[PDB]
This record gives structure tokens, sequence and C-alpha cells, in this order.
């Protein structure tokens, strides 16, 4: 079955540096969006960021200027490089894959998540 899976997740202080990155395989993923939600305790889930194969990533109004996505069609995996962090940047961090003839909010797969906690 397709499997998602994250990994970097961790505790940084304010103003840090973290790189999550994101394994998927089972589905063609060349030709899906893939994507990075976040969900702080209690909120519900957030976009954060997606990228297609053919260059095209943006990104949730909360984040943009202070992450950015990157995919490597040719290895299957994805990267969020969160910069200048908050504590409000706390959350599970979950990545997604979405087919190109969904509607462009139907997310069909889900990784389980990594924890990225933000505090001094």
């Amino acid at each position: 079955e397709v499997q998602l899976v994250e990994s970097g997740g961790g505790l940084v202080q304010p103003g840090g540096s973290l790189r999550l990155s994101c394994a998927a395989s089972g589905f063609t993923f060349s030709t899906y969006a893939m994507a990075w939600f976040r969900q702080a305790p209690g909120k519900e889930r957030e976009f954060v960021a997606e990228s297609w194969s053919s260059g095209t990533t943006y990104y949730g109004a909360s984040v943009v200027g202070r992450f950015t996505m990157s995919r490597d069609d040719s290895k299957n995996t994805v990267y969020l490089q969160m910069n200048s962090l908050r504590a409000e940047d706390t959350a599970v961090y979950y990545c997604a894959a979405k087919r190109p003839d969904a509607g462009w909010q139907t997310y069909d797969y889900w990784g389980q998540g990594t924890l990225v906690t933000v505090s001094s």
C-alpha cells in the first residue's frame, strides 16, 4: 500500500531552522501534488506548502517567506525547510499526496506525522 513517511521532527529554539523530509512510494509520485500540512494542539489542520513536479510551489500565508518546500522526483522525496521558527509553528507536521485529477482539496494519502516543537 502507499507509504508516506516523514523524518526530521524535533525541538528547536525560536529563530532556529529545521528541515523535514517525506519519503513516498506506492503511487505515481511524479504526477501527484505533494504537500505539507500541520496541526497545532487542539486546532484544525492547516495547509503549509505544496509542490508539483512542474516546479510550481506555494505556501500558506503564515509561512510564506520563511519556509520553502522542494521535491526530488528522482528520489521520491520532498523536503520542508523551515526558517525563523516561532513558538506558534509547534505542531504535528504531515506529508500528503494529491492526484492531479482530484479536486484541489482532496488528498488521498497522508503520512502519520512528525512532531515539531519550537520553544525557548
